[PDB]
RNA sequence: AGUCUUGGAGGUAGAGCACUGAUUGGACUAGGGGCCCCUACCGGGUUACCGAAUUCAGUCAAACUCCGAAUGCCAAUGACU
């Protein structure tokens, strides 16, 4: 079940735990879209910075 | 490296008096210097003090603990980089 994550809020002025979380999710600019397969590892990423990233589960 | 699951040391935020104090509301007031009388007599009790207790709290503890988190630390398995 393929979901798109998109990165929706600058990285800059961010304690760095959640910068590497976003760079380890594979988003490295602004407005980017990814595709991932959904289990709980990548909602327990997503809870982490939630507030940074827009999710839509095509 | 980041995330998920499982395991593990810890005595703080809180709360509480089981322990130590703090103490006071005050008790508990022995028993004495002393007070009524002294003591011309020791003291009966206050003791107007000490302080042995003890009294039931109330709280109180940056150097009190029967109790005790959230997060952070230390290792093990799937994803993800």
């Amino acid at each position: 079940a393929k979901l798109e994550i998109t990165l929706k809020r600058s990285v800059i002025g961010r304690p760095e735990d959640q910068r590497v979380t976003v760079r380890t999710l594979g988003l490295k600019k602004t407005n980017q879209t990814v595709v991932h397969e959904d289990n709980a590892a990548i909602r327990g990423m997503i809870n982490k910075v939630s507030h940074l990233v827009s999710v839509k589960e095509q």
